[PDB]
């Protein structure tokens, strides 16, 4: 009850209107109405129009006890009635957090009340559609696995993932996380999924470990602008045909691009570097890559680990750039290079007595003309002494 008197002195409302309705038209099975938000303007008999706050005995209609895909909400005043619709959906939420999804409702929209998703909350889901709400923080591990779930719309305000969410969704055809807060895409995430199309936010700062493994249908992947690490077998047997990354990445760890039957390319893209002496591509990263025919570097990494490409053949031109100061064992050996351009003034290091940084059959190593020297004196690179020249 209002403490101060809201109705004015000598009119009554003749009839009103609802000009806005309440923030919340979606409500979780047994939460209460409201009203927030409603907007209702009073007709008086004195000829003024007024604002009008609608006390709770003038609702009738609203049900939160069964779910309601469109339920009737009636509001009563002098005799006069108005109706909005909202929606009862087939979820219970305790403090924030989803506890219960109910079977037999292909589409869920969740109401704003969610805050967090539990620890397979919609594991094994015979659904197709699932909007989730603005609130919502958090999603939990393996919350849709093996789900059969054709769409899920995210919000804004996601911020927290867990591991594992939509490992075997093979109907998630597109999964667009462009608009979210996340910094993290956790480890296995979209493992044996159907994605076919993945937008990750400019905030994520890393891809976790077999976050893409056995996507056989992502047909391509761009990776954010502020994407500093990809993780162990990040992409593993994808169907991706290219990939680009910017060249601020400093970790892109062993086998992130492991038997990729259908990648022809990996391209860079921006002009921020991420100073870190640790900055590496990790061995065997791209190995079974039959198709793959150009492997641009990220121009913050610092060290070239071994069989970076093993086995692959299609690579015949390659280029190392300036920022790299170390080449591992074999790094670029079991390939089909036959031209490297290595861009440092100053040469990338060797530390092993026998090197086999490149093939015994490739054809030239060019390096900048005032380096020559420089090179053609240098550990490792002496060994290919007779195929350096300018450029
Ligand atoms: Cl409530």
């Amino acid at each position: 009850s209002a403490e101060n008197p809201a109705e004015p002195v000598g009119a009554l409302l003749e009839d009103f209107s609802i000009e806005q309705l309440p923030a919340k038209t979606i409500y979780a099975l047994g939460e209460n109405i409201d009203l927030t938000g409603l907007n209702v303007t009073g007709k008086y008999d004195d000829g003024k129009q007024r604002p009008v706050k609608v006390t709770p005995e003038q609702i009738s209609g609203f049900s939160s006890s069964a779910p309601v895909d469109k339920q009737e909400v009636t509001i009563t005043i002098e005799g006069k009635q108005k109706s909005f619709s909202v929606q009862i959906s087939p979820v219970r939420v305790e403090n924030g957090v989803l506890t219960e999804v109910l079977k037999g409702h292909n589409e869920i929209i969740l109401p704003n009340s969610v805050k967090s998703i539990p620890k397979a909350a919609f594991r094994g889901s015979q659904i197709n559609k699932v909007v989730l709400n603005e609130g919502l923080q958090s999603i939990g591990d393996m919350a849709f696995f093996n789900s059969t779930v054709q769409e899920v719309v995210f919000p804004t305000t996601l911020e927290q993932l867990e591991e594992n969410i939509f490992y075997y969704c093979r109907n998630l055809k597109k999964a667009d996380l462009s608009r979210t807060k996340l910094t993290k895409l956790p480890a296995s995430t979209f493992v044996y999924a159907g994605v076919e199309e993945v937008l990750l936010p400019a905030t994520l700062k890393e891809i976790g470990a077999q976050a893409f493994l056995k996507t056989s249908q992502l047909k391509t992947i761009e990776i954010p602008e502020n994407v500093r690490t990809i993780g162990l077998e990040a992409f593993r047997e994808s169907g991706i045909t290219t990939v680009k990354l910017p060249n601020g990445v400093t970790t892109i760890a062993q086998r992130a691009f492991y038997y990729c039957p259908e990648l022809t390319e990996v391209t860079t893209y921006g002009t921020v570097i991420n100073e870190n002496p640790e900055a590496m591509i990790h061995p065997y990263c791209l190995e079974g890559c039959p198709k793959l025919t150009r492997f641009d570097i990220s121009k913050s990494i610092r060290i070239l680990g071994q069989g970076l490409l093993g086995g692959n053949r299609k690579v015949t031109q390659l280029t190392i750039p300036a920022n790299v100061t170390q080449i591992n064992f074999s790094a670029f050996n079991n390939t089909g290079i036959k031209e490297v351009m290595v861009e440092g003034i100053t040469p990338p290091q060797v530390f092993e007595k026998v090197w086999y940084g490149f093939p015994d059959d490739i054809t030239v190593i060019r390096v900048p003309a005032e380096s020559v020297e420089k090179y053609k004196n240098a550990n490792g690179w002496k060994d290919f002494t007779n195929k350096i020249t300018a450029f």
